[PDB]
């Protein structure tokens, strides 16, 4: 039942762009835990789809040391397992709390510019920013949650990259008070700094 | 920072609906934490919109033991929130990995229920219920992450009643499967069983 992840053997299949496996990247880069950053292009992923047990992106491959192998689906319980094994979920449910909170109006911001690439909202999309922007303001610490680094101070990094590429001359304050959360998290994540300068320059 | 729940005055701002603060009566039902269930219709929301400090529903107001009203918001965090704090969200991160797993499914099982309403599928659909009927299949305990009831046997509730009133005649397998948690539920959470009988039947 217990994977014993801070030990165990990691691979992370997804696609090569940031998308929805970034959070998880982020969260082991941020604890410096070691694992195989697979990425797969669409022509591999017919054949991928076929021999292995699951039907979606990004999947996690745990080998415990053990020898256990375990697949694990689902991207944000994903990144939340991770991020409570490397103390990067909080202390208390109030901590966490605010960082659900947060990850409730990223996530759902996000999922919002995924979907208006292509179809063709900037008042749905200044709701959610408005959102942000307020409880980014009205906070009292450093980050999100509470004087240190927890998962929403990373998916903070990941929705800042997505409004870059996606919406590059939007102009909302919400995006001055998301990059200070960045800075803050390279500054005190030495494993997100390097990663952020070391992975593999992506569309999307 | 500490709301004190167990003892905090609750108010719920929801509609006259079950759908997205089912999840959240069902949890304070369950731990037996009264609450006042506030229906808004539509024609009250805009009054209440320009009064008050959020822009959409559900709202949890927090009146705690000592006075202080705080508005919480985002119905997934408030529904963890109060799951922690009943006891309802598991022991340890790996039962907490197997409630988020299914909630993730179910969530987004439920979103694409709810718009395949009007906007006019079954293949979106089956994926998600065949991944929720094989977690159910494969499972070693009585409920979805262990022998008690947590959030996710909750939320299986929610699903089943949106089927029933989105997809009446699908007859899939997943349908027996969820029905066997709800039997549990009713069966082990005593206020979940008169809840479910007492509450007002709606459409939604």
């Amino acid at each position: 039942m217990d994977l014993q992840l801070k030990q165990a053997k990691l691979r992370l299949l997804y696609f090569n762009i940031r998308g929805r496996a970034e959070l998880i990247r982020l969260v082991l880069n941020a604890a410096e835990k070691d694992f195989e950053d697979v990425r797969v292009s669409e022509t591999e992923w017919p054949s991928l789809k076929s021999k292995m047990p699951f039907n979606q992106l990004p999947v996690l491959e745990v080998t415990t040391p053990n020898g256990q192998k375990v697949m694990l689906t689902e991207s944000m319980a994903i990144a939340r397992l991770l991020a409570r094994t490397f103390g990067l979920y909080g202390d208390n449910a109030a901590e966490v709390y605010l960082i659900e909170r947060m990850n409730s109006l990223t996530s759902s911001l996000l999922e919002e510019i995924y979907a208006l690439g292509l179809k063709k909202e900037a008042e749905h999309l200044h709701e959610y920013m408005n959102a942000i922007e307020m409880a980014l303001k009205e906070r009292k610490s450093t980050f999100i949650a509470g004087p240190r680094v927890t998962l929403a101070d990373l998916q903070v990094i990941v929705l800042i990259d997505t409004m870059n590429k996606f919406l590059p001359n939007t102009k909302h304050e919400c995006k001055d008070k998301l990059d200070e959360i960045k800075e803050g998290v390279i500054r005190t994540k030495p494993g997100v700094a390097r990663y952020l300068r070391s992975r593999p320059a992506t569309d999307f």
